[PDB]
């Protein structure tokens, strides 16, 4: 029952210690550094590997996992395509993930960002910095209780967002290819056309599929209300980014909050102070005056960290004991 | 029954027209400009005067109201100390105000500002500006559903805030000298000491009485949790401003959102681009990196404007009909 954790961030460390305290007899050694060809020897003697690493591990790292007879690689994230499933399977190494951390974290961020937009936070700041303290129409707001909010995607996260928008008084409508009864507690299902053409705020909550790809594009943006506000806490591929930029530049969309960009991979979650953004679309997005751009932090709350740590260690050790694990990805 | 409206702003005009459409036969003439000694003759023939004026009227204006036999001055605001009640009473002119516009507007702003603080909006934007897109502890957030929010003052506005905070999952506690049962739908009443010492976010909603003056001061701040967030949508006098600045500088209070400042009167709601803020406390406060300063706009929503217009015209005309008016200020 020997486990090693890499990529350990400072906020994760106390949760690892809490988990260890509640699970005596499990060895859990930790490293802040990533696992690479250069330090692969640190794997020796462990049966479980717990990681949160977007940087690719060289093939020789996986081969060394095989030579060490590693039994399971457990990621702390929902995504797992950043790991080499081919080599895991070849060496008989199992794989687990963490499918959900905190739906409420992401719904709460969607509400927070929506309120930054509808309450004109950035425009007020611009005026305040110039000492223009007037009560003037450009900063006059519409209350969410007088607004319609459209939720695109009604899985657990979309439902959390819908619940929160209804909780502040908004009329919430939803669209999903597979409507469910639970979401009807917080929203009314409508057609795509109705959601697009009548919503004051649109918040995206769809997973990555062939059918969510570029759902928000020049054609669907053209159907929206003039002055709509758009929030994206889903993956970036749901938006055709240039179409969004064009619509912001023309004033069709009054503002957007983007926590994701379709091609953010080279840059998230890294310090790029000395790493120029060479994707000119992304460089425009991140700097746009009408976009509240955030680096994929909708999830980034204490509750999410706790669940990422506890659930990954639980999954890892469940597999090590040869027990069924609902978070196991069969290869 | 003739009424004249001064100080008419762009956003108010459609509501005046809507009110006129449902009160055919009442003359309601409008002016965008203020009423002053230079245009006092515009008062001839009017019985009701409806105002929202930021500039003192000279004594001779009030004397001219008396000569014209004006019956009532009706403000569109809750405050009325900006008008010369001494001369209104001398000339037998009655006074009405608008005690409430949209409690939800102000509660919604308190929630919006709280979420800017708890979700680290400004700190994230500062990292984004530097292209630092790391998931780093300074921008890790605590969800409101895992937080205690303390509501100081449980009138209509505090109740609206409490309802909205509960609506996003927070555990809401309240303190008031006179607890009421309506507020108990949304919060639990606790002692002042308990509210101060256990709240993650404190939102102020108390009227400006001797008892609430500098309620937030060096002593009560010292009772708070390290890293508390503070929101003030109430009047500025409930906070000892220098004590707040000191505690922000020392890191005791992690951040504050202030929609008001005790000595803001010379500057609100004016364009001060050509008017220095000579009050050095206010100048520091508006510029402080840990303060989200806004120019008294928590109320500033479409619904509030509609209610300011409708309620002032209703009060004015109720008085002119010789009927009792709950919004009349007896001088
Ligand atoms: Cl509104
Ligand atoms: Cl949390």
């Amino acid at each position: 029952m020997r486990c090693v954790v890499f990529n350990l961030r400072e906020e994760e460390a106390p949760y690892v210690e809490k988990w260890k305290q509640s699970h005596p007899g499990v060895v859990v050694d930790t490293y802040e550094e990533p696992l690479t060809a250069k330090n692969k020897e640190l794997l020796k003697g462990y049966e479980g590997l717990v990681v949160m690493q977007f940087l690719a591990m060289e093939d020789e790292v996986y081969d060394y996992m095989g030579a060490c007879k590693l039994k399971v690689l457990s990621t702390r994230t929902a995504g797992f395509d950043m790991y080499n499933a081919t080599l895991l399977k070849k060496h008989g190494i199992r794989l687990t993930n963490v499918p959900s951390y905190s739906p409420n974290a992401i719904g709460e961020y969607a509400l927070a960002a929506a309120l930054q937009l509808t309450r004109h936070a950035r425009e007020i700041e611009t005026f305040v910095r110039k000492r223009d303290f007037r009560w003037q129409k450009p900063i006059l707001s519409k209350e969410l209780r007088c607004s319609r909010v459209g939720i695109l995607g009604t899985g657990r996260i979309g439902q959390a967002a819908a619940r929160l928008f209804k909780g502040v008084g908004a009329q919430v409508v939803g669209f999903d290819p597979y409507p469910n009864d639970a979401a009807k507690e917080w929203l009314t299902y409508v057609s795509m056309d109705e959601l697009l053409s009548t919503s004051d705020v649109i918040s995206l909550h769809m997973p990555a599929t062939k059918d969510s790809h570029h759902l928000i594009n020049a054609k669907t943006i053209a159907q929206m209300k003039d002055g709509v506000y758009l929030v994206n806490t889903a993956r970036g591929a749901v938006i055709d980014s240039q179409a969004l930029l064009d619509s912001l530049d023309k004033g069709k969309i009054a503002g957007a909050a983007l926590d994701a960009y379709e091609f953010e991979g080279p840059y998230i979650p890294k310090d790029n102070g000395n790493n120029p953004i060479t994707d000119t679309v992304y460089a425009r997005l991140v700097a746009h005056e009408r976009i509240i751009y955030t680096p994929h932090i909708a999830f980034y709350t204490e509750t999410a960290i706790e669940n990422m740590v506890f659930n990954s260690l639980d999954a890892c050790t469940t597999v090590l004991r040869g027990e069924p694990c609902a978070a196991e990805i069969k290869l």
